């Protein structure tokens, strides 16, 4: 989907404009950086970087040197300001134009309680103990079970209804200013459907995308309770990408924040710390996703 559901359309045939994928600005590519590549085939006519965008585009004066772009930079690697290794791919294009989504929604399933606990609750938790500890467990080696400070919380939880679930496995999660944790999906023959992780120390932003290309990134407040079930925790995926800094609703919303709705400004994260709560289960997944089960694509040897 890295240019399929974006509405660029390719060519096979030579054309003097590129379409430089991972080479965007949304994907941490410097101009300083990639133009000095380009121009090592030939005469750099423009060089596209639409913002927020995995890719950019790049014409040459003539297909001449445009064709020997294809040719010589596909597999080039090229460091972005983050220092990591990405790949870049070119294709040919007859025209360059693009597609703009805005989702005005969360993700089905995924939901937001805020202010679940009070500041000063929110302190005790935090001072009870990227770094990483587990509780409640290899479903078959488990321990003596959730924390007691935890065990009560969780019950205050279901005796609402803000989840129905009982959970008896969590994770520890603490990240520090530039820290973050790689986008995943939450393996579906291991743990129950619905899943909920409590966030407190700081303010973050986590990247929830649709297997098709739709991307939301959500606002997670502190002493906010992060539930996703069904659709969102089986079919989209969430992580948390690596920064000190980042793009916020510059008014008010626990939430999706798109662009070009208001006025935007920047946030540094701090000390954040989550506590992810899920509930192992037994029994094989039947989920109407299929495709990102395992627990379904082990009965044909055609996906493993
Ligand atoms: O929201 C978090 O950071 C914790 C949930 C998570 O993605 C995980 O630890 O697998
Ligand atoms: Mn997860
Ligand atoms: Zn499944």
């Amino acid at each position: 989907t890295l240019l399929r559901h974006e509405g660029i359309e390719t060519v096979s045939y030579a054309t003097q404009s590129l379409v430089v994928a991972n080479g965007g600005l949304g994907n941490g590519v410097s101009r300083n950086q990639l133009l000095p590549v380009l121009e090592k085939c030939g005469l750099v006519d423009a060089l596209l970087m639409p913002p927020n965008k995995p890719y950019s585009f790049a014409r040459y004066r003539t297909t001449e040197e445009s064709k020997r772009a294809y040719v010589t930079l596909n597999g080039k690697e090229v460091v972005d300001d983050l220092g990591q290794k990405i790949t870049l791919y070119l294709n040919f294009v007859e025209k360059v134009q693009w597609k703009e989504l805005r989702p005005q929604a969360l993700p089905p399933g995924l939901m937001v309680v805020e202010e679940i606990i009070s500041s000063e609750e929110e302190k005790m938790l935090l001072e009870s103990v990227r770094r990483v500890k587990h509780f409640g467990y290899k479903d078959k080696p488990l321990s003596g079970g959730l924390p007691d400070i935890c065990e009560s919380f969780l019950e205050k939880w279901l005796r609402k209804g803000y989840i129905k679930h009982k959970p008896d496995q969590m994770t520890i999660n603490q990240y520090e200013p530039g820290q973050g944790i790689p986008a995943h999906i939450d393996t579906h023959s291991a743990f129950e459907d619905e899943i909920v992780s409590l966030s407190l120390g700081s303010e973050i932003v986590m990247d929830f995308k649709h297997p098709d290309g739709i991307a939301v990134p959500v606002m997670l407040p502190r002493r906010s309770l992060l539930v996703m079930t069904g659709e969102s925790r089986y079919l989209w995926t969430h992580g948390i990408t690596c920064r000190k800094f980042d793009t916020v609703q510059a008014s008010e919303k626990s939430g999706i924040i798109t662009s070009d709705v208001g006025d935007l400004t920047l946030s540094k994260r701090g000390l954040r710390t989550s506590f992810t709560f899920r509930k192992v289960r037994q029994t094989p997944c039947n989920c109407s996703y299929p495709l990102v089960c395992d627990s379904q694509r082990k009965e044909n040897l055609y996906f493993q």
